[PDB]
C-alpha cells in the first residue's frame, strides 16, 4: 500500500468515542480504532459504526481494542477516556472540577500508552477538568507543546454562536463568537468580539436587532449550556456538539486547513501565562498548534481572564497535590 | 414571508436512534427537526446538543424538542423509533424482536392517531419492532396512503451483508450490492445468488478463488445474527448508528426524490403472492413515496426460505390482533 | 403521484459560468437544472455532459437544455449570466465591465419578460454585466418583487478579499471575513476596516507583525484588479469557476432557507441614503429571499469612497436610461 | 508541518484540467497543480480555482507551472495534455485514433517529466487515444505496472447508467452497468452484466420496465456519446464528466478506498492478453491498480471483445511504426 489511509483512535469508547467514530465513517476521515478498557461495548460500537460505511457509501476501517499497541500508527488520538459525573453525586450538584481525582489517573495511564505506542501523534484531549487533564496528559507523555491541545473553546464558541445565531436570525456560519478561559464556570465569552461576518455586533445591537440585555443573557446561556444538557439528559453529558468539535479540530490537523479553533493549549508567555495549558483562540494545522492568537483585552476583560486562570491554577496545584 | 421553507423531520422517539437522526439531519442540513418523545428533560438536552452541531458543521437548521403531536404539524417526514428496544426480565441472549410485541403494538398505535391528526399527508418510516408487523400496525391505524408507509430494516440488513463481503473481498461496500428481503428477524433472507461486485456475479469471484463458498454461508448467517450479536456486545439497548443511517437514507430519498432502490418493508398487493401485509422487499424510493415495489425471479429454494420469512409476519399479525 | 418535488434552477446562459453551475447542482443534487441559451446546440452538449456526471457523483438530478422559455416555468431559482465578456474590438487591458452595458442592456430586457411570463415567482439572480445596472435593469423590466431580485458580485470580489488575507496569515479563509461592498468595478469598495480572523480585527494581527499595512492596501488593490487581471491572462473570456460557485452559494442559500450572510448588488430604500438602485451591500439571503440589508456605520472616508462607487452605477443608469 | 496535504499535479490545465482542479477545491482533496506549456492561461485557472476556496470553505494551494520540478512531491498526476481534434479536421470526422501522431509526442514528453520529478506517483492517463497513450506513457517513463492506467470506462459506464437510470426512473447509483475495451467505437458495453443493485437487468425487462430494442438503443449511444458532445459543443469535447471520472479514480488511490472502476490497466495473461494496456475492471486502491478483474466472457461477447483489442493493437503497431 502506496497510500495508507489517515488513522485516528478513540480513546474511550463511550458516547463521545462512539460518535466521534461515526463522523469518520461519514466523512471517511480515518480508520478508527475504538480503545476502551471496557470490553464488549466498543465492538458492538465497531460493528455499528462500520456496517455504517455500507449505508454512507464509504470505506474505512472501524474496529475496538483494549490493548494499547493497537493505536499504535495513528496520526491522531483523541482522549474521551474518564468518568462524567462522580459516583453518587446528583445532576445539580455536577462540577467538572470533582472529576478530578477521577480521571486524573485515568488520564496519566493514557498519557504512558500513547507515549510507547504513537508519540508521533497529534493529540485532542477531552476528559474533565479539561484544562488541568491536558497539562496532567502532557507532562505525562512527553509529547511536544504543539502536539497536545484540549478540545473545549470550541463547543462553547458553538453554543454562544447558536444563540446569536437564533436572535439575529442568521446562520451560525455567519457568526464569529469566541469563548476562551478555562473550560467551566469562569470561561469567557468574548462579547465585544462578536461579529456577523467582521461586522461588529455592537452596530446591529444599536439598530435593534438586539438588546444589551439579551447580550448578557446569552453570555451566561454559554456558561450554564454543559450543566443544562446534564439536568436535561438524565444519563450523562453532552456528546454531539462534543464529537463535532474534537473531528473539526482533527480534521484541521489532518487535512492542514489552518482553522481557527479556540482550544486548551501551552503557554509560553501569551497573555502573560506560564507552564499551564488553558482555553485560547488557536490555528490548528498540520504543525499542530502552528498559532496561538494574542489578543488586546481591555483592563475589564482581563479581570475575567484572570478569574478565569486562577481557576486552572488551583486545578493544577491540587492535581500536583495528590 | 418565506416563499423557501426547509423541509421537516419528525423523529417520534427521541432515544438512542431518534438523537442519532437528528445529528445527521444538522452535519447534512438535510431538515428542521423535531424530537418527539412522552420523556420529558431527555428530548430537550438532545435538541440542544443537536442544535450547538450546527455552528460546527457550519449548517442552519431548527432542532427542537417536544411531547405534544401538535408540534409534528406540517412534517414532511415522520421516522419511527418510539418502542422498547429489550424485554425486562430476558437476557442478552434470549433477546427476540418478537417478544417486544404487546409493549410496542400499544405505542406504535398512539402514534398512529398522532399522525392521522397533525401531519397525514407525510412519508412514514417506521422503524419500531417488531418491524413488519409494526408497520402494517401503523399503516391500518393511521389510514395513511398505502405508498405513503414503510418500515426500516433491510437498507440495515443489506448493509451487514456488504460490509462482511467487502472485508472479505477487499472492495468498497459501494461496490457491493448484497440484498436481504423478508422479514427483520432470523427468517430475513440474505439473497446471495443476487450479491454482486459492481454487477458481476459473486459466484465468479468465488469460481477465481477469491472467497470461498463455505464464507459466504458463514456470512449469510452472521447477517440473520448481526443485531443480537450488537445486543449482546452493548449490554445496553440495541445499534443506532448504521439503523439511523438508514432511515435518514430513505428519508432523503423521499425528500429529494433520487429515486434509491432501498430494500424495506412495503404493502404487499400481489408481489410474491402477497396481500394485505407488510414485509421486506426491494423497492424504489421517491418523492412519490413507495414508487416501485422489485419482485425478483426467486427459485423454488429461496422462495421456500421466503415462505418461513412470510410466516413470521403472519404469526405476528395474528398475535397482534388477538391483543 | 410526487408530492415531494426537486428544487428547480434555470440557468439562462449556458456559457462558462451557466454550465459550471448545472456542474455545482450536479455535484451537491442541489436541483433539476434547466441550461437555456439562444445558440442551439452548445447547451445540449452541457446537458449531456453535466447528466452524465450525475452516474459517478452518484445523486440524481435532472439537466436538460432549452431554447425556449416554456421550459424554465416553475424554476424556484433563475440565474443569468445570458450576456457577452468582452467587446470586439477592445485589447485585453482595456477589459472594462461599463463598455458591456449596450450589448447586454438587450439581453437582460429579453431574459425579463421570459421569467415574467413563465416563473415570475422565482428568486433571480443576475450575472451579467455591468452587474449592478444590469440587475437594476432586469428588476424593472420584470415587475418581480425586490426582495426576490439580487445579483451576484461582491461574494465574489469578497472571496478574493479574503483568499489573499488567508495566504498572508497562514489561515483558512473559511475564518477570514472580509467583504467588499459598492458597484462590481474598479470603484468597488474592500472594507478594509471590517477585516476579520474569526471576529479579532486584522489590525490586531498588524500590530503583533503578523502582516504589514502596505500588505493590507496591496490586498485592496489586489482585489479591485482581480477580474482584469484573470481576463488578461486566461486571453478568452473571463473567470467562471469561483463566480459559479459564488452565484450557487446564493442560490442555496435561498432554496434551503440558510439565512446567509452574502454581499450582493440589491435594491436600495434608504439604505446609506440610496433610493430605486441596485449595488453591492452586505445582505442576508434566505427563503424569503434577501431578508436583510445590512448598514453599516461607515465612517466619512469609507463614505467618501462608497460615494465614488454609487457614482459609477448612477452614471451606468443614466446610461441605459440613454438608449 | 508534520502532516502535509495530499498533492495532485494536472499536466494540462485546459478544459478538463482546470475542472479537475476545481473538484479538489470543492472536496479539499489536496493542493493542486495547474501544469501547462502555455503561460498565462493556467496562471488564470489557477487564480480562478484558488480564490474558490474562499466560496467553497475550504483550504487547499491553487498553482500554476510550466517548469516540471513544480509537479515533485505529487502523489498522483492527471495527464490531459494533448489536443482534443486534429487540426482542420470538421467535427462530423472527429476520431479519437488520429490523435495518434499529435499526441504520442506530447506524452512522451511528460513520461520524461514525471520519471524524473515524481516518479512514486500514481498516474491517471486521459489523453487520447486513451489505451494507446497509457501504454506510451508506461514504456516512456518505466514506473511500476500497477501505478500507471487510463481513464475511459468510468465515463462510458457513467453514459451507460445514466441512459439506464433514465429508462428504468430509478438514481444511477443503484444502476451497475460496465463498459470495457478500447475507448472508442468497439468499447464493450456489457448490457448481460446490467444490474439494478444486483438485480438483473434481465428480469426487468422481462416486466416491461425496459424493451430489447431499447437496450439496444442504449448500448449505441453509449458508444457513440462522446461524438454527439462534440457534434453538439463546436468548441472541444466533454470535461465535466471526464474530469469528476478521473478525479474520482485519484481519490480511491489517495483514500485507498478500493473501489471498482472500470480503466485501462496493464495486461499480464488477463483475458488471454500481454504486454498491453485496454479497458477492463479494476480495483483502485492505496496499493494502485489492487485488483482486475477477470469475467467469465459468453463467445458472443468474446469476438466483441476481440475486435475492441485489435483495436489497440494495431494503434499500437502504428506508435511503433513511428
Ligand atoms: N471538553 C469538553 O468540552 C467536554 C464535553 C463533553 C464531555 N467531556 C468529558 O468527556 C469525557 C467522556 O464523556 P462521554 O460522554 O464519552 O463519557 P462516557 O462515560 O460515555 O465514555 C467514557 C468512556 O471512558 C472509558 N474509560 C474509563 N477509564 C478508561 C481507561 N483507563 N482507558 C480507556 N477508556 C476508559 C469508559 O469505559 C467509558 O466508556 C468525560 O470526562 C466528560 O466530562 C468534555
Ligand atoms: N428496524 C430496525 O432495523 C431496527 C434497528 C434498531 C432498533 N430498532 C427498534 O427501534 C426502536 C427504538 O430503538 P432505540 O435504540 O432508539 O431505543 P431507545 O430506548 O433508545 O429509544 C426509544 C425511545 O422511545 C420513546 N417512547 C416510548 N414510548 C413512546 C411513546 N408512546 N411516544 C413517543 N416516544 C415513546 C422512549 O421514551 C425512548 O426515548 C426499538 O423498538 C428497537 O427495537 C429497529
Ligand atoms: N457579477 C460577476 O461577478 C461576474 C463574474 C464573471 C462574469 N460575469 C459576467 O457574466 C456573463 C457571462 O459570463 P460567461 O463567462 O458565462 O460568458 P459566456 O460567453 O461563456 O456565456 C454567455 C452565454 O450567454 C448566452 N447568451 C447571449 N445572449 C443570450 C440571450 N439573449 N438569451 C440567452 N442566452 C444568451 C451566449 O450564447 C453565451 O453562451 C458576462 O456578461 C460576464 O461579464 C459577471
Ligand atoms: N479518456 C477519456 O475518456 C477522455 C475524455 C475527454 C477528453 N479526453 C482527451 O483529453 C485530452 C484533453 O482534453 P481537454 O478538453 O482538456 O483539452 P484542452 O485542449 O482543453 O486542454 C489540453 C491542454 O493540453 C495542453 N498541452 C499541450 N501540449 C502540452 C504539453 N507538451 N505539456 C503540457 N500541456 C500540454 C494544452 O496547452 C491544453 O491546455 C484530449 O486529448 C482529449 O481527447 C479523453
Ligand atoms: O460542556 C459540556 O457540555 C460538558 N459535558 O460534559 N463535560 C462537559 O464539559
Ligand atoms: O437489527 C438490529 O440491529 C436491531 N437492533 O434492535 N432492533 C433491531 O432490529
Ligand atoms: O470579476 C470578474 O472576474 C469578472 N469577470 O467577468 N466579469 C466580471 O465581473
Ligand atoms: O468520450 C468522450 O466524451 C471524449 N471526449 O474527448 N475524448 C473523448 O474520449
Amino acid at each position: 500500500t502506496v497510500s495508507r489511509r489517515k488513522k485516528i483512535a478513540m480513546i474511550g469508547s463511550g458516547m463521545i468515542g462512539g460518535t466521534m467514530g461515526y463522523l469518520c465513517v461519514l466523512r471517511e476521515l480515518a480508520d478508527v480504532v475504538l480503545f476502551d478498557v471496557v470490553t464488549g461495548m466498543p465492538e458492538g460500537k465497531a460493528l455499528d459504526d462500520s456496517q455504517a460505511t455500507s449505508i454512507a457509501d464509504t470505506n474505512v476501517s472501524v474496529t475496538s481494542a483494549n490493548q494499547y499497541e493497537k493505536i499504535a500508527g495513528s496520526d491522531v488520538v483523541i482522549i474521551t477516556a474518564g468518568l462524567t459525573k462522580v459516583p453518587g453525586k446528583s445532576d445539580k450538584e455536577w462540577s467538572r472540577n470533582d472529576l478530578l481525582p477521577f480521571n486524573a489517573k485515568i488520564i496519566r495511564e493514557v498519557a504512558q500508552g500513547v507515549k510507547k505506542y504513537c508519540p508521533l501523534a497529534f493529540v485532542i484531549v477531552v476528559t474533565n477538568p479539561l484544562d488541568c487533564m491536558v497539562k496532567c496528559f502532557h507532562e505525562a507523555s512527553g509529547l511536544p507543546k504543539n502536539m497536545v491541545c484540549g478540545m473545549a473553546n470550541v463547543l462553547d464558541s458553538a453554543r454562544f454562536r447558536r444563540f446569536i445565531a437564533d436572535q439575529l436570525e442568521i446562520s451560525p456560519r455567519d457568526i464569529q463568537a469566541t469563548v476562551i478561559g478555562t473550560h467551566g464556570d469562569h470561561m469567557l465569552p468574548l462579547a465585544r468580539y462578536v461579529t456577523v461576518n467582521g461586522f461588529p455586533l455592537r452596530e446591529f445591537i444599536k439598530k435593534g436587532k438586539m438588546t444589551e440585555a439579551k447580550l448578557a443573557e446569552i453570555v451566561e446561556r454559554t456558561k450554564k449550556a454543559g450543566g443544562e444538557i446534564v439536568r436535561l439528559l438524565g444519563q450523562g453529558s453532552a456528546y454531539y456538539a462534543p464529537a463535532l468539535s474534537a473531528i473539526t479540530m482533527a480534521q484541521a490537523f489532518l487535512k492542514d486547513e489552518k482553522r481557527v479553533l479556540p482550544c486548551s493549549v501551552y503557554c509560553q508567555g501569551e497573555y502573560g501565562l506560564h507552564d499551564m495549558f488553558i482555553g485560547l483562540p488557536a490555528v490548528i494545522g498540520g504543525g499542530g498548534i502552528e498559532q496561538v492568537i494574542e489578543l488586546e483585552l481591555t483592563h475589564e476583560e482581563q479581570e475575567c481572564f484572570r478569574k478565569s486562570v486562577d481557576d486552572v491554577v488551583e486545578l493544577n496545584k491540587s492535581l500536583a497535590a495528590l
